[PDB]
Order: C-alpha cells, then sequence, then structure tokens
C-alpha cells in the first residue's frame, strides 16, 4: 500500500470516515503564554539531565530506546510499558527548585488537555446520537504524562516504515499499553525548529490493526499541535512516529492503569502479607500466626510482586530518579525493609515443613501452596541478575548503571535465606516423591 498527507485529496475524507476518533488541535488554538513555559519547561528538564533511555526488554532482547523520557504523575503512581516501570516525578496536586517548577507547568498543561478532552468527547457523542458523563470524565481523567526527546541526528540509521513507504521512523507501529479501557491519550508536540511525505518534518503515523491494504495516515506536526485520541482509537489502531530533520519534544498524557501499580496499593498489599506475623517488635525471630496454605500462598505472591514488579524494577534504572527528586527514596527503604521481613517469613515456612512433628498431609498441603512461587522467584531472579549483567548494560555511563538490589552473597549473615534458590526449590520438589 501507501499513505496519505495533507498533500492528497482523499486524505481528508479518509480522516473523516475512518479515523474520527482522532483530533487534531493546531497551534493556534492555544494560548502563547501556555507555549513559552512549557517549552521552556522541556528545555529545562533538558538541560538538567532528566531524560533518560530506558533498557526494556523485547522478545528476550534488551533493546536501548532510541527516546529519552521522564515519567511526571500522581505522586505515588507508576507507568509500566515493555517490562519497564516507570516512577512519578511528582507534579504538586494539593495535599530542585528548577525542576519543581517543569512540573507545575506540565501539571497546567494537564488540566487544559483535560477540559479540551471533555470537550471533545462531548462533540463525540453528539455526532453519534443524532451515567455517561462519568465514563467521559474518567476517561479524561490524566493521572501521568510521560515526555520524550529525541535529536534525529545523533542516529547512524533510522528504520524504515515497513508497510506505507511513509520514512524514517522514531518510534515504530505500537499501541499504547497499560491504560484504562477506552481512555483518551493527549499529545503535545514540540518540534524545534512533493511524492509523498516532507522528510524534515515530524509526523505522526496511523494504521488500522491487521491492515497494511489500507493506506494509513501520515498527520504533520509542527511546533506546538496537539492530537487526541479519544475512545478505542488506541485500540483498534496502531500509531507510530515519524522522525523530521531537527530535534522534538512531546508530552503525552494518560490515563494509566495503576490499580496494582501505587505506592498505596503496594504497601496495602504487604501490610496483608505481615498480618500473618507477630508484630510486637521487629526482630529476626519471625513467627507465623497460620500455616494454612491459602494464607502462606498469598505471603510468598505479595513477596514476589514487591520485589520484582517495584524493588527490582526500581533500582533497575541506578538512582537516576535520586537526580531528578528524593520522593521515592523513603518509601524504596519502606518497601525494601518490609522485604526483609518476608525473608524471614519464608525462612520461617521452610522451618516448619522441616519439624519432625509435622504429619506428612499437612507438610505437602504446605509444599503444594508455596512451590508455584518460590519456582518464579528463582526464575525471575535469575532473568534479573542477567539484565542487569549484560554487554550493553555495561555501555552506559556511571549514574545509571543497573544495580541487582537487592543481592547478597553466601557470606552476607543478615541474610536469612540465599539468593539462589534452586538447591530448596529442588528439595521440596524432593520431599514430594517420598
Ligand atoms: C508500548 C508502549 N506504551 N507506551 C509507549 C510510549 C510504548 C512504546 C512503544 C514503542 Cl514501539 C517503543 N519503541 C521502542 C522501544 C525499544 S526499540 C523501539 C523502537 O520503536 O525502535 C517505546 Cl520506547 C515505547
Ligand atoms: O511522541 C509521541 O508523538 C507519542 C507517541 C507514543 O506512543 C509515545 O512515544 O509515547
Amino acid at each position: 500500500g501507501s499513505h496519505m498527507t495533507p498533500k492528497d485529496d482523499e486524505f481528508y475524507q479518509q480522516w473523516q470516515l475512518k479515523y474520527p476518533k482522532l483530533i487534531l488541535r493546531e497551534a493556534s488554538s492555544v494560548s502563547e503564554e501556555l507555549h513559552k513555559e512549557v517549552q521552556e519547561a522541556f528545555l529545562t528538564l533538558h538541560k538538567h539531565g532528566c531524560l533518560f533511555r530506558d533498557l526494556v526488554r523485547i522478545q528476550g532482547k534488551d533493546l536501548l530506546t532510541p527516546v529519552s523520557r521522564i515519567l511526571i504523575g500522581n505522586p505515588g503512581c507508576t507507568y509500566k510499558y515493555l517490562n519497564t516501570r516507570l516512577f512519578t516525578v511528582p507534579w504538586p496536586v494539593k495535599g530542585e527548585a528548577e525542576i519543581a517548577a517543569a512540573c507545575e507547568t506540565f501539571l497546567k498543561l494537564n488540566d487544559y488537555l483535560q477540559i479540551e478532552t471533555i470537550q471533545a468527547l462531548e462533540e463525540l457523542a453528539a455526532k453519534e446520537k443524532a451515567q455517561d458523563e462519568v465514563d467521559i470524565k474518567s476517561r479524561a481523567a490524566y493521572n501521568v504524562t510521560l515526555l520524550n526527546f529525541m535529536d534525529p541526528q545523533k542516529m547512524p540509521y533510522l528504520k524504515e516504515e515497513p508497510y506505507f513507504g511513509m520514512g524514517k521512523m522514531a518510534v515504530s507501529w505500537h499501541h499504547d499499553e497499560n491504560l484504562v479501557d477506552r481512555s483518551a491519550v493527549a499529545v503535545y508536540s514540540y518540534s524545534c525548529e512533493l511524492e509523498g511525505r516532507d522528510p524534515d518534518i515530524w509526523h505522526v503515523g496511523f494504521k488500522i490493526s491487521w491492515d497494511i491494504e489500507t493506506p494509513g495516515l501520515a498527520i504533520p506536526l509542527h511546533q506546538g499541535d496537539c492530537y487526541f485520541m479519544l475512545d478505542d482509537l488506541n485500540a483498534t489502531h496502531q500509531h507510530c512516529v515519524l522522525a523530521g530533520s531537527q530535534p522534538r519534544f512531546s508530552s503525552t498524557h494518560r490515563v494509566a492503569e495503576c490499580s496494582t501499580g501505587t505506592l498505596d496499593y503496594i504497601l496495602q498489599r504487604c501490610q496483608l502479607a505481615l498480618q500473618n506475623v507477630c508484630d510486637d517488635v521487629d526482630n529476626d525471630d519471625v513467627s507465623l500466626k497460620s500455616f494454612e496454605p491459602a494464607v502462606l500462598k498469598q505471603g510468598e505472591e505479595i513477596h514476589n510482586e514487591v520485589e520484582f514488579e517495584w524493588l527490582r524494577q526500581f533500582w533497575f534504572q541506578g538512582n537516576r530518579y535520586r537526580k531528578c527528586t528524593d520522593w521515592w527514596c523513603q518509601p524504596m527503604a519502606q518497601l525494601e525493609a518490609l522485604w526483609k521481613k518476608m525473608e524471614g517469613v519464608t525462612n520461617a515456612v521452610l522451618h516448619e515443613v522441616k519439624r519432625e512433628g509435622l504429619p506428612v498431609e499437612q507438610r505437602n498441603e504446605i509444599l503444594t501452596a508455596i512451590l508455584a512461587s518460590l519456582t518464579a522467584r528463582q526464575n525471575l531472579r535469575r532473568e534479573w541478575h542477567a539484565r542487569c549483567q549484560s554487554r550493553i548494560a555495561r555501555t552506559l555511563p556511571a549514574d545509571q548503571k543497573p544495580e541487582c538490589r537487592p543481592y547478597w552473597e553466601k557470606d552476607d549473615a543478615s541474610m536469612p535465606l540465599p539468593f539462589d534458590l534452586t538447591d530448596i526449590v529442588s528439595e521440596l520438589r524432593g520431599q514430594l516423591l517420598e
């Protein structure tokens, strides 16, 4: 197939018929007072070195993103994409000074794009007509924004768009992951400076999923243009970013699905796991109230959740968040402290199964409940330790080198359990034999 730009006559009627949920608001519809503030906050964060390339994993291989990113949003929120959890630099919601001011700026932009999204969603329902104001308000209540930056001149060879001849790509075809169902997405595009598409100007591409026969749209983006993906547009269509010649910033505001991705959620989950622990005093004499299989199953699953979805995800970035804010320092230290107690809980469970007065039928009730969690813990620890010690992981500079936290040697006597669980896991399976 091919692609369509405003240079083509059919481009405008294709937008009307098959992309009505895509809205474009040109820079002339936004106050200059806002343009100057947002564009200066972009350069303020870039000068302070607040945008970083992520070391994600796709299909078993570790990739460095061509785009530099920083997440800004509600305090305690997270956004997960490509197996990498991003932690928000907080913006002032009611209840390092130049950096704070930038976050206030993007909170102000968040309010504006929110009102614009609600109005565009109200016009869409009226056009389709000829309780739900709750759904419209929720699908527009952006909680985070993910800032992006790329200098196209820094890349030796940019990937070509492979289906419609759209030219060089900065971000390939994808859907935005981890969004509330049918939630909108607003993007502020800030570009720094005849056969088909102008390769010098940045574009955003659009196509139908599974469809390379239907020609896709290349929407040119100038300095200050905003486009909106409404309702199920993010699900039924893929989008990409077509690279220009000059660098470009972008602020993509989303309604992240954070039902299992807020600090409050994971702290409650930790408290629920420690309800099985005599919490009179904090020492190594960990005594568990119950040994009922489902309570122990729940305990070791929460143990895996805090370790892998939060601890190792956070320190895999390597204290680079400590350049912009210290908001997560105390929480990450509290979750690590809570995690250490759960290590002693696992040791207390391993102590009970090796007790002489426990009947075999009760022992096998506990092994069946916890083996799947201990298997996943050992398997995920090997992957994470391999991610931190990969060849591409060394080439990063020192202030964002992945730390395999938490990590300890067999020497370490402060830990009650080793890091390698292969001898334990294999034993519990052997205890299931006879
Ligand atoms: C999924 C998703 N949800 N939100 C976002 C912003 C993405 C996303 C999608 C893509 Cl496709 C990329 N791109 C990428 C990464 C490694 S290589 C590469 C490339 O396109 O060459 C990146 Cl960073 C994020
Ligand atoms: O930068 C953009 O235009 C938005 C595209 C996108 O999905 C992203 O990189 O967040």
